[PDB]
Parts: C-alpha cells; sequence; structure tokens
C-alpha cells in the first residue's frame, strides 16, 4: 500500500524525453502547458499563491523533468507538474495511439446513471449540478475539502468510501496527493473513475487502481491558453471535448 508515489512515478516514467515544455501559463484556476501539438491542464485554487520564477525556468526543459513538479507539496507547483503530464498523454496523436477515441471537430455521471441506480455512490470533489443528476437515483455521498451544506468533509472518506459500489474522484486529488489513499479506500468498488480536465488519459493508470478516466481533449490550443490566462471569461470546455476511457 505504502508504495504511494508509484502511481505518480508510473505517469512520469511514461513520458519520452523528446517532449519539451514549449509554452506554460499559470492562471487563477488552471495551469496549462503545451508540448508540440499537445496541451495539458492542471487545477489551481484562488487560495494558493503564484510562482512567476519557477514558471520561467521550466520553459525549454523536458516535459518529463517538469512533470516531477507533480510531486511537490506546493500545490501551485504540483498543478504545473500535472499540466506537463497531460501535455504528453492528452496530445491528440498520443491519446489515439493509447486507444482513446474522439472527433476532430461523454459526461461520466450521465453515462453511468443506469448503472448506479439503487447503489451506493461516493464522489470526491466539487462537480456542478451533480446532486440533481445523481441524488434522485442512488445513495449519494459528496466529499469535499470545503463542503457545501449537504456534503461531507474529506476525512469522511475513511468512513464512507469503503462502503461504496461506485466512486468518482476529482483529478485535483493528483495535485494534492490524496489520490493514493482514496484509491485504497475505494479498492472494492465495482468501479473507480478519475474525472475532470486535469485527468491524464494514461491507460497505465488502469494498472494502478483505477477503472475509468474521464477527461478532456483540447482541440483549440491557442484558445485554451486564452481562457486559462483570463483573456476569455469562459469555461475551459469551450476549447475542446470531453473524453472517457475504460479499463
Ligand atoms: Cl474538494
Amino acid at each position: 500500500f505504502q508504495g504511494m508515489w508509484e502511481i505518480y512515478d508510473a505517469m512520469i516514467n511514461g513520458i519520452p524525453e523528446d517532449f519539451l515544455v514549449d509554452e506554460l501559463v499559470c492562471g487563477t484556476t488552471h495551469s496549462v502547458i503545451r508540448s508540440g501539438n499537445g496541451v495539458g491542464l492542471g487545477p489551481n485554487r484562488p487560495f494558493e499563491t503564484r510562482m512567476p520564477m519557477l514558471t520561467q525556468n521550466l520553459l525549454g526543459l523536458p516535459l518529463r523533468v517538469a512533470a516531477g513538479c507533480v510531486k511537490s507539496w506546493n500545490y501551485v507547483e504540483a498543478s504545473i507538474g500535472l499540466a506537463a503530464i497531460n501535455a504528453y498523454y492528452n496530445n491528440p496523436q498520443v491519446a489515439r495511439e493509447h486507444g482513446v477515441i474522439f472527433s476532430d471537430a461523454n459526461d461520466p455521471f450521465i453515462m453511468s446513471q443506469n448503472e448506479v441506480k439503487g447503489k451506493k455512490v461516493g464522489v470526491v470533489g466539487h462537480f456542478p449540478h451533480l446532486e440533481s443528476l445523481l441524488e434522485p437515483i442512488c445513495d449519494l455521498s459528496i466529499l469535499e475539502w470545503s463542503p457545501e451544506e449537504g456534503d461531507y468533509p474529506l476525512p469522511a472518506s475513511e468512513f464512507i468510501l469503503p462502503e461504496c459500489d461506485y466512486v468518482y474522484i476529482t483529478c485535483a486529488s493528483v495535485v494534492d496527493k490524496t489520490l493514493p489513499r482514496l484509491l485504497e479506500l475505494s479498492r472494492n468498488a465495482r468501479r473507480i473513475t478519475l474525472v475532470g480536465p486535469g485527468t491524464p488519459l494514461a491507460p497505465v493508470l488502469f494498472e494502478h487502481g483505477l477503472q475509468e478516466l474521464s477527461g478532456f481533449m483540447v482541440k483549440d490550443n491557442a484558445r485554451a491558453f486564452r481562457i486559462v490566462a483570463g483573456a476569455e471569461k469562459v469555461k475551459i470546455y469551450s476549447a475542446g471535448q470531453k473524453v472517457t476511457i475504460k479499463k
């Protein structure tokens, strides 16, 4: 169990050296990296404080070196590390080579409404409207760092997730390093899904305690950067397409 960096090492060690950090922006809600034609994203908080000097240095470095930042206990740095990971795996050509299907022109909660009916479901993270989609059809528990009124604080994971038939976890858990314990707590679910724009589309994760990955393919590189930089007052989803791979 306490080979806990293993899932991080698996992601990093899959990146070929040839890939460089060609572009990097650290916005209020996401960090974003381009390596060639591929763009990856990682989530930030408005709490956490910027690091303009780290940002400058990573330009030019191997993507795999920058991905080492994912392990940082500084969460803005870790978000950059996840952006670098996702610049490799979520490159449209790389993703296609690893068996991800999508168009050059969906939602995991909607996809699994039938499957989770009458079952116990645990969700870690804040997902808009999720209560409306899932609460009427299943026994739903939502766990967050800073819970809204019907929701549980994160320490409740120890108590709740082992009882769950299905578990969904925000990709923010990669950044804050809660993911490995969450995976162990959920290991007897029928299925565990990692969800959000910062999810790596990395089938190696299916060997590391996950059965589904629900992320995001950027189709408009230039636009994705506009949004992350705050130059468009728009959600990141405008710049691409949701994509899901199952084990
Ligand atoms: Cl949260």
